[PDB]
């Protein structure tokens, strides 16, 4: 696209703030970033505020968002699709044109963890070029294992083909598969999807801690094995949502779009891989570590 | 194959009737029909009764089908297998040769919303040229969420590939990823697979509505991750079986030959795609869309 | 690999005794040995023991594994990860050079059908040539169903490629899809992954038997849509754990290294296809047979 040569903006922050206490004001943007997605590989994503995955959004059950999206792309319009929300699509997820702004406004009834990403047509085209993300939508009661788990994190797995190349993108292999990590609170990691950073990074954890994941995994195309090496999954809630239970289970099946939450024990200090068992994905990128220290420090 | 050259054999409808209070006749024929999977693209198919996915096939729980194949095609054998029923392979689902007839009788003693196909060597090259469909076996105490339901439908997923070409159905990406709506009730549509007539053709509902959607993805070889945009599905049971209960999902995982009954709400007038969320699948015809009115007609 | 020109190192027993009522002692090989994966094709396959998958283990519920890998490889060092225990992946299922034997200990307390596999880095390159199989914890209270089963069987699923070809596996389609099974008592088959010994030899079960199959699919690469022809599952385990229980399923969907309890009923004699009903795969190799005679003998 002639408009994005040379184009790279700077990231932008997601702004969010609670405006009543079931409602909820989130301004994201829609811009053109480079990211490294594997050591000396630039994509010049289309991005939600400059991240590939996009900011987490994490909000209760039972919120209204009302969600503004500023589109600073110079010439592609962009749109908002939250999977956690009831909406009209053809109404509330339309487009944005750029240098416009548009607001929407629906409700988070359900509580887990939902994929988000740009709705505009060709909505592969967009989903590909890096316009997904995660929302978290919290349960009201919680889960019951809550009072089990000692730290948490959020993974997201995407794929990344030959630079916005659409007959890739619909019958081509992924060149690179990959794990991200956003931050739930201060200190946490806040990554892209890339080859690298979570080897080089490792998350990190203490020995005998029970740790939650909240995983997503947005695709576009694949479904995903997930599988922590060294321990299973004490309990799974497909979605997120909490009565949908599952216990000992060694590796869990994502759609595309897909999330759970995981919980697992670490029994002893070490590094711990965690993959997605489609060993030809995890090859091509989609392998982070988790560091099991005897303080949980580095 | 020379004597499939120019035969195009008009649909004829399936034929069904109850015999007993646990007992029903079903006639079905195997036959070749040009069918237009894409605009401007037609694909001899191999089918039954002149559909594909084939016609839709209603029973009880505790039903004995006696099924009859009436083999039209002038020189390919054909079969039917139907995952619903317990029957012996060998003796059951066997070939029917061209211009013959044959007849099986089988139990249907599980609820669900099952795959059929033809089951005759290669099933692989049977299955993508066309020859699959649904049977829906209703639980003899219903579902508990039956009362909350306001309409329903039928989807099927499907896949088309080059012409019976044996090398791209084993090695090669689809072509062409459909849905099919297929009627419950007089008035409902009733399609065959192609990338555009329920788009077009949108089903219909009305603000407010609990949908149900009996969904099954016959393959041949692709998973689904069902999604409908805009909504999340309340209750979920896999395979149709009442006990397989799942809430609050965003999208649903089927295997091949995988089937769901899903429900969910649609709170705003508007148009609602369905989707598999691989959207490579997605782009290449798996979007069928929901028009949702304040009436509920168009 | 020069150094594996012409090697073919024979089959080993595994060895394996108890050694306390909570401990188990386990000596497996790893070492480079010709399997016919199809008629006139040999694989000069990674192995465990000779075999690919490799030989089944069976151990209890709460039992701690002391593991010894002797690895008779040449040239390539090799290692092992069990999916049942928990364990740190960099202290645990470290590398064991070749000719030179490593001790490891670990507990498994989690029942289930667990994959295991080399641990060895590139972890694709020695899972798809061979370095695959399963683990069996039995569940301290049992199933809910044991008192219903007459018969069981193990069943894996794994692909191979072209031979010891990094590229094509990252990139490439399996290019062939097979089942083997493992011997759970005297007398019962003990395969190899290959197109054609499952047919020409089926598993035999009697008119009227309850089957249970402890089924995984090792990948390395796809998913699997587990199915047995001319039967539905009476009730499924996912990954063996008796609490994740569906019933009525027609087809499992099984991530890569995903395991499974599935139960069935054989109504009629005959003989009985088992598929992933991905038929791709399926016409690649993925079809075994099970006989179901009067006596249950041949
Ligand atoms: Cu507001
Ligand atoms: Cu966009
Ligand atoms: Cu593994
Ligand atoms: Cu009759
Ligand atoms: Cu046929
Ligand atoms: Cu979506
Ligand atoms: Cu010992
Ligand atoms: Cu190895
Ligand atoms: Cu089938």
């Amino acid at each position: 696209i002639a408009a994005h040569k040379g184009v790279n903006q700077a990231p932008v922050p997601l702004k969010m703030e609670r405006v009543g206490p079931h409602d909820v004001h989130i301004e994201m943007t829609a811009q053109i970033t480079d990211i490294e997605i594997d050591k000396g590989k630039i994509y010049k994503a289309w991005t939600f505020n400059g991240q590939a995955p996009g900011p987490l959004v994490v909000v209760n059950e039972g919120d209204t968002i009302h969600f503004t999206l500023k589109n600073m792309d110079p010439v592609v319009p962009h749109s908002m699709d939250f999977h956690a929300v009831h909406a009209s699509p053809s109404k509330d997820f339309i487009d944005v044109m750029p240098n416009k702004s548009g607001t929407f406004t629906y409700p988070a009834n359900k509580p887990g963890v939902f994929m988000y990403h740009c709705g505009t047509k060709p909505v592969l085209q967009h989903i590909a070029n890096g316009m997904h993300g995660v929302i978290i939508v919290k349960p009201k009661n919680g889960y019951p294992t809550d009072k089990e788990v000692d730290r948490e994190y959020v993974l997201i797995q995407n794929e990344w083909y030959k630079y916005n190349d659409m007959n890739d993108f619909q019958n081509g292999v992924p060149s690179y598969v990959v794990f991200s990590s956003k931050a739930l609170k201060p200190g946490d990691p806040n990554t892209n999807g890339d080859t690298f950073t979570l080897k080089e990074k490792p998350l990190l954890a203490k020995v005998g801690e029970k740790i939650r994941l909240y995983i997503n995994n947005v695709g576009p195309n694949e479904v995903s094995s997930f599988h922590v090496v060294g321990t299973v999954f004490d309990d799974v809630y497909l979605d997120g949502n909490p009565n949908n239970h599952l216990q000992g289970m060694q590796t869990v099946m994502l759609p595309a779009s897909g999330g759970a939450v995981v919980e697992f024990t670490v029994t002893r200090p070490g590094t711990y891989p965690i993959v997605t068992h489609q060993f030809n994905h995890a090859q091509k990128g989609a392998v982070a570590m988790l560091k099991v220290t005897e303080t949980g420090e580095d």
